[PDB]
RNA sequence: CGAGCUGGAGAUACGCUUUGACUCGGGGAUGUCCGAAUGGGGAAACCCACCUCGUAAGAGGUAUCCGCAAGGAUGGGAACUCAGGGAACUGAAACAUCUCAGUACCUGAAGGAGAAGAAAGAGAAUUCGAUUCCGUUAGUAGCGGCGAGCGAACCCGGAUCAGCCCAAACCGAAACGCUUGCGUUUCGGGGUUGUAGGACCAUCAAGCCGAAGUGGCUGGAAAGCUACACCUCAGAAGGUGAGAGUCCUGUAGGCGAACGAGCCCUGAGUAGGUCGUUGUUCGUGAAACGAUGACUGAAUCCGCGCGGACCACCGCGCAAGGCUAAAUACUCCCAGUGACCGAUAGCGCAUAGUACCGUGAGGGAAAGGUGAAAAGAACCCCGGGAGGGGAGUGAAAGAGAACCUGAAACCGUGGACUUACAAGCAGUCAUGGCACCUUAUGCGUGUUAUGGCGUGCCUAUUGAAGCAUGAGCCGGCGACUUAGACCUGACGUGCGAGCUUAAGUUGAAAAACGGAGGCGGAGCGAAAGCGAGUCCGAAUAGGGCGGCAUUAGUACGUCGGGCUAGACUCGAAACCAGGUGAGCUAAGCAUGACCAGGUUGAAACCCCCGGGGGCGGAGGACCGAACCGGUGCCUGCUGAAACAGUCUCGGAUGAGUUGUGUUUAGGAGUGAAAAGCU
RNA sequence: GUAGGGGAGCGUUCAGUCCGCGGAGAAGCCAUACCGGAAGGAGUGGUGGAGCCGACUGAAGUGCGGAUGCCGGCAUGAGUAACGAUAAAAGAAGUGAGAAUCUUCUUCGCCGUAAGGACAAGGGUUCCUGGGGAAGGGUCGUCCGCCCAGGGAAAGUCGGGACCUAAGGUGAGGCCGAACGGCGCAGCCGAUGGACAGCAGGUCAAGAUUCCUGCACCGAUCAUGUGGAGUGAUGGAGGG
RNA sequence: UCUGCCUCAGACGUAUCGGGAGCCGAAGUUGGAAACGCGACGGUGCCAAGAAAAGCUUCUAAACGUUGAAACAUGAUUGCCCGUACCGCAAACCGACACAGGUGUCCGAGUGUCAAUGCACUAAGGCGCGCGAGAGAACCCUCGUUAAGGAACUUUGCAAUCUCACCCCGUAACUUCGGAAGAAGGGGUCCCCACGCUGCGUGGGGCGCAGUGAAUAGGCCCAGGCGACUGUUUACCAAAAUCACAGCACUCUGCCAACACGAACAGUGGACGUAUAGGGUGUGACGCCUGCCCGGUGCCGGAAGGUCAAGUGGAGCGGUGCAAGCUGCGAAAUGAAGCCCCGGUGAACGGCGGCCUAAGGUAGCGAAAUUCCUUGUCGGGUAAGUUCCGACCUGCACGAAAGGCGUAACGAUCUGGGCGCUGUCUCAACGAGGGACUCGGUGAAAUUGAAUUGGCUGUAAAGAUGCGGCCUACCCGUAGCAGGACGAAAAGACCCCGUGGAGCUUUACUAUAGUCUGGCAUUGGGAUUCGGGUUUCUAGAAACUUGGAUUUCUAACCUGAAAAAUCACUUUCGGGGACCGUGCUUGGCGGGUAGUUUGACUGGGGCGGUCGCC
RNA sequence: CUUGACUGCGAGACUGACACGUCGAGCAGGGAGGAAACUCGGGCUUAGUGAACCGGUGGUACCGUGUGGAAGGGCCAUCG
């Protein structure tokens, strides 16, 4: 379960294939080409302390842990 | 409760019961084995253990995850709720954006509901005041290949309404932390916000009681007819030999149990930002705001967020902490009701997820009737029986268990009139013959001979007897509907310059109330706006519009059309989702088994000088059975068989054949490769 | 007079109200020469045996010849084709209501690396005995693998388990992943393989390394005696 | 450090328990044969190199004892759970059936015949296949013989003859020296006796039309095409020239390999393999060989110049405020990969031409599995030859690893000829058995608007039993035939149509898995040169950097070895290393995948033409 | 000589299913040629052409979501 930093997980968004830089700056408006989905996550870490452990953490979670222990020391 | 009971079960034997059975209401106690299954294993319901009890027979324990511990969780639910995922046919008369639709489906969590909920809101009145649901706003504002199409909210009227506690500024700790009366997280007091607050300093149950009719008549049988009565807080209903207010059960009404269920501070890796995206009417549009995936990253009450780029002013509100009943949804289950069905209907089932089909997932029938009462036919006759004929019973056996009615197609027996030189969509009209006489002695009815005339029905078509479609026949089932405060007409009713309600409230053997809101009443314009005038325009020319013809409107109802939705019924090839299949077949893997018999004669090694002899016994070698296979012909072609048989033929120690066990699958597997097998 | 528009109506079920009818007989069914302009409606008779007509109003699952329409029944082809290997059958005797077909006897013909025998999968009482004769049997049937009832099935040593491991399947911890889930060491499951103690006979109608008779073998516990001391693992080696 | 010990397969004897033909119990001999079974785990050869675990034997660790041991002898006691009947190559399993199909293993006797599980007949055993009886017509099926002829049949000698087993003699081109080969051909085959040898051989005699006396048991040869070869394929119309194949070649791949399955920094396969290996592609034994063209496309290098995204940069232009400030855009310069551009590359996609393009066919073959005209022309074979063989070449439209020419052997391959022999034929006959016919029993099916259903000729929607005229025809059946009923079966697979479908293709459109690439994060100190920042100070440089860039470092992170196989821990420890991998984002590539598009008229559609206006 | 290759309009008719298309007297503002009457809103006439959508450029000050602006939109003219 890719849930990070005992906190948060992956999300999903459609990604849209914009056919033009035209409209809104002087042309027939932008057309459309893509209706397809994607994911998005983040990556591994180490050294949990409820007593001792090592688990997934996120980028900004490693930041928050660097600026002080936060519910679970590090 | 007050005499029966011994399940359906209908079949006897056996008993039990007025010291109260049986049945009903309410508790206990037993509770094999499987199944979350949980001592370990497992192909569910079967195998194998261990530990204390220990006299044995028997009992108790032995899964995992939460927690010191109590105590909790795991699994199961028709639909309903929320969440994580998330289609495609389809419409756009093609198709990409778009729609279908966050629909189906899958998955997770929970309950009797759920979700949501107590304003950094709505919004433009310095109005409002948690959430949800209904009406209306309104198909308005908007969105949109500005196409198809999609589509809010506020105000207002209703259903129900409840608001509540923590964090933190400060006390008092304790423990630990360091240069010496301090600050990281626990525990109490205290303290909980925007008209800013707070700190520190002055009834339902099982049940019981319950009124009133007798004589004659028809009849197999009284409840019907009749004649006289009676009760009625009770004429709702069902049973009873046919239709019962007064025969039974009941009904109105009354009572009713031990245990039984039930209302100095005010939240930071955040707010905010850039990149990707997305939600609400929000399709990158001038696109705000919320939402996170990545990287960054503030401020305190002279402060922070919003008011649809953005700025100033003016307003509304205090984010980053939690809980929260009721109005809402649904229907496995129970009760009542029905301009609902009544045996091809109604649920698939008058019961069956059965029979039956499938390896499976899964699919899936037909279903009825003696009689009031079994009195269910003793006895006799033909027959092995089956079947029948009598006798009995019964009102009826014109009800006899192939048991209400019993149509039609189809099969027969008997009778009338007819037919063995005739050419024929089968009739029709005319006349003679022969029968017959119950709407019936006639302008009859049945049937005939002979004349004239005469190309089935439907559909589809320029055109059907067509050698063009459909159909064996008869029975039954079978196709222009429904919905919505939607549009537009005809007819009819009410009220009329005015007409009317919606949601709901209260009453229901009945309907009233409810003005929120909707339609007329003013038009012209892109619009601001003017206004019987208005727009174009520098004034005179026009468009539309009122006057005059003021056609009078509105709410209902029936009807003709329209729109939207399966939209007159039946019919695809296909597309997508989640599952079931490698017990056939294509392959792999592990472990086993199999190949009569015969022919040939390789290397090596030993002799004579690469040759000859000795010997040896090699091979995707040869002939050939088993076995594996399918070459050619015939047969078979409603088969012996949904791929075979006889004859013939190929391989037959190898790239061989075969058995167990197991692995691989749907855009996928497998394939000595045909798009073949799955 | 076709598509099409318009008008007036007939019949079916259900509902409300009326008028009534019915065991001296209702609906339904059956015959029919009467009536109405049509859809239709009445009269009378036969059948039936318990409900029902007429009028007015209302609401519809409301009118069938078709759809290679559905369900069901019944026909035509027709006493037709077939009766499932060209391995033949004949006589006598018996049983019986009944016999080409069942039982017996004596011959004949057919298989004989089978068309004989013993097992495994699979089937599930098909086995034996006594009865039966509807249907099943491609005819018959006294018979049957059909129907009814009663019996039959015996293991320390055979095959499996209480022993082992292969592919494969699982799998605490562990590694991954929107969810459900996907991998995975040890260990565990898993026979198609490894290990392991009996042979000869007899015999129920129906069982046989199982029961019986004869005579063995294997493990375990105990006892008597000899011995009167070292046993010697979830680990090592050989070996299988 | 010096053959011998053990074992009994099995035989023999003695005894004993059984069995034994038979009317309770007799005999149990001599000679021969012989397993895939047993002795056994024997011997020999070979390459492709042939499970694991427990039981079992042996050692200590711990513990328990060392005057109630291990072990042995006898006696006793003990012995759980499940399967076991019957069918079991089929009437009981799978095939809807009491179905001519299918189903793994074991045993499967005798006589004859080189051998044998073959063939014939038979033992034990098991069966005569659950309608029968007659008749001896047509036709149909499976068979026997056939005069004279002998392929004249036909698409084709398809079918069916012929041949057939063992022994002897004898065998060609050609060859990869094995083979072709059972080449072809010719002879023998029984019975008796005598003689020699180990059932043979030598001789003599005998009978028959005939002696593998019946059954099983090759017809052969000449010449081509294709493929070398054994083998593999379309379960159910194709077995082949298809597929594969040994051999060859190009290219990729340094090891957490390339590549492939995968939600995945997981795990696997490659492979417990490591360049003499693995993947991909194409050719296809062997022999002689594999030519010209790099312009286009692909690929490998180059990387002076042009173009190019996010990002950095933000000069300048505007709103709105009294102002402070807030705010919408927004350049130049610098930013990757890629593409343009330049070289090379063919056993890379390809190309080797019409009376300029990059070049224009080297060998070899050629009227062909390719050749239109075409039956080309000559020759061969035939009486006669569109076929076939050989030359020729005018190759519509061969050609060198989509390989070119050859090749012995192989082939249920295809094509032409010959010998032999035949009912394939002239041209059919006679015979047999199973149906067809008849009788008794049981008794279907497709089809069917209804039928009282004729001929000619004419008309009708244009092929008439049914309409018109004329002819013919007494009623009803049974056995037969196959013209008609536009006979039956499947609402035509051809064709056209539908703004239907689906499979596949590419330089059609559009996305996208995948993959490459710049920026940011994980992500860290240091030295070094630093375009520059700030306060430092007699144009100037020390505290320092915001960074970029080689370089280097070891705490991140990855990865490896050590009693602890995956993982976790220390590691005397080892290597990589701020790269990689991963997360977001930028641009490229991306038929690997995916959703779709691909007009109409049209004397059927397509091709050609044509779509508006005068 | 000069622009009538004009702005505001359009009584009436031809023509077409629409939607487009054609001809136009006369009115105003302002011009032009003529001495005048008068004729000029393109060419002897009939071909030299594209709805809508979305956008570019110039004006106008209508809309602009609390108000005052501005972003954005509308109207007029034109381009693709
Ligand atoms: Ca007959
Ligand atoms: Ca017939
Ligand atoms: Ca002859
Ligand atoms: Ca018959
Ligand atoms: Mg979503
Ligand atoms: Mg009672
Ligand atoms: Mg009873
Ligand atoms: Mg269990
Ligand atoms: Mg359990
Ligand atoms: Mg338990
Ligand atoms: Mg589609
Ligand atoms: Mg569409
Ligand atoms: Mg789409
Ligand atoms: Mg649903
Ligand atoms: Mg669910
Ligand atoms: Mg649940
Ligand atoms: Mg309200
Ligand atoms: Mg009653
Ligand atoms: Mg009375
Ligand atoms: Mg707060
Ligand atoms: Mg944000
Ligand atoms: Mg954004
Ligand atoms: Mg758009
Ligand atoms: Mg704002
Ligand atoms: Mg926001
Ligand atoms: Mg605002
Ligand atoms: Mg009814
Ligand atoms: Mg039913
Ligand atoms: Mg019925
Ligand atoms: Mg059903
Ligand atoms: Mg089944
Ligand atoms: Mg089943
Ligand atoms: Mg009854
Ligand atoms: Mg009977
Ligand atoms: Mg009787
Ligand atoms: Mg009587
Ligand atoms: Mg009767
Ligand atoms: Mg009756
Ligand atoms: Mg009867
Ligand atoms: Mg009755
Ligand atoms: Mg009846
Ligand atoms: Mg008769
Ligand atoms: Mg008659
Ligand atoms: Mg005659
Ligand atoms: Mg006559
Ligand atoms: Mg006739
Ligand atoms: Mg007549
Ligand atoms: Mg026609
Ligand atoms: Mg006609
Ligand atoms: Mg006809
Ligand atoms: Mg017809
Ligand atoms: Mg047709
Ligand atoms: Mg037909
Ligand atoms: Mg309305
Ligand atoms: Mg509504
Ligand atoms: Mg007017
Ligand atoms: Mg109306
Ligand atoms: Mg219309
Ligand atoms: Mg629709
Ligand atoms: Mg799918
Ligand atoms: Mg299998
Ligand atoms: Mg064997
Ligand atoms: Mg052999
Ligand atoms: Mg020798
Ligand atoms: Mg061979
Ligand atoms: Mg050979
Ligand atoms: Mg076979
Ligand atoms: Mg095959
Ligand atoms: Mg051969
Ligand atoms: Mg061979
Ligand atoms: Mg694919
Ligand atoms: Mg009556
Ligand atoms: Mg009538
Ligand atoms: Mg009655
Ligand atoms: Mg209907
Ligand atoms: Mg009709
Ligand atoms: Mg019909
Ligand atoms: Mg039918
Ligand atoms: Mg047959
Ligand atoms: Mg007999
Ligand atoms: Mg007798
Ligand atoms: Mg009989
Ligand atoms: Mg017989
Ligand atoms: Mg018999
Ligand atoms: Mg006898
Ligand atoms: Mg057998
Ligand atoms: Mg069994
Ligand atoms: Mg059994
Ligand atoms: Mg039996
Ligand atoms: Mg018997
Ligand atoms: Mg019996
Ligand atoms: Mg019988
Ligand atoms: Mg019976
Ligand atoms: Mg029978
Ligand atoms: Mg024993
Ligand atoms: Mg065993
Ligand atoms: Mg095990
Ligand atoms: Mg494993
Ligand atoms: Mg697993
Ligand atoms: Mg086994
Ligand atoms: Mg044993
Ligand atoms: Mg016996
Ligand atoms: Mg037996
Ligand atoms: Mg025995
Ligand atoms: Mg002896
Ligand atoms: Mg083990
Ligand atoms: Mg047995
Ligand atoms: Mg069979
Ligand atoms: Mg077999
Ligand atoms: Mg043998
Ligand atoms: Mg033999
Ligand atoms: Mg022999
Ligand atoms: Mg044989
Ligand atoms: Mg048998
Ligand atoms: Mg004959
Ligand atoms: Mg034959
Ligand atoms: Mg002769
Ligand atoms: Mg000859
Ligand atoms: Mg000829
Ligand atoms: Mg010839
Ligand atoms: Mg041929
Ligand atoms: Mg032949
Ligand atoms: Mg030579
Ligand atoms: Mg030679
Ligand atoms: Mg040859
Ligand atoms: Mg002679
Ligand atoms: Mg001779
Ligand atoms: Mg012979
Ligand atoms: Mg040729
Ligand atoms: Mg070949
Ligand atoms: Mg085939
Ligand atoms: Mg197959
Ligand atoms: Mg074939
Ligand atoms: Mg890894
Ligand atoms: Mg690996
Ligand atoms: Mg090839
Ligand atoms: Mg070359
Ligand atoms: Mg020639
Ligand atoms: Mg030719
Ligand atoms: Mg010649
Ligand atoms: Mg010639
Ligand atoms: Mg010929
Ligand atoms: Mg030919
Ligand atoms: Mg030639
Ligand atoms: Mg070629
Ligand atoms: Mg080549
Ligand atoms: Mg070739
Ligand atoms: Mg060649
Ligand atoms: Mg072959
Ligand atoms: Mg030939
Ligand atoms: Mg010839
Ligand atoms: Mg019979
Ligand atoms: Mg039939
Ligand atoms: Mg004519
Ligand atoms: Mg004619
Ligand atoms: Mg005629
Ligand atoms: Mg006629
Ligand atoms: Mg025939
Ligand atoms: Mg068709
Ligand atoms: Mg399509
Ligand atoms: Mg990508
Ligand atoms: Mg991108
Ligand atoms: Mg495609
Ligand atoms: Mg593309
Ligand atoms: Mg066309
Ligand atoms: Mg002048
Ligand atoms: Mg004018
Ligand atoms: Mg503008
Ligand atoms: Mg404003
Ligand atoms: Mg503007």
């Amino acid at each position: 379960y890719l849930t990070g930093k005992k906190n948060l997980v992956v999300n999903s968004v459609i990604r849209r294939g914009k056919a033009r830089a035209d409209g809104g700056v002087g042309r027939k408006t932008t057309g459309i080409t893509k209706r397809v989905q994607r994911a998005n996550l983040h990556k591994k870490a180490i050294r949990e302390n409820g007593q001792v452990k090592t688990v997934w953490l996120s980028a900004n979670a490693l930041r928050t842990l660097s600026k002080g222990p936060y519910k679970g020391i590090e």
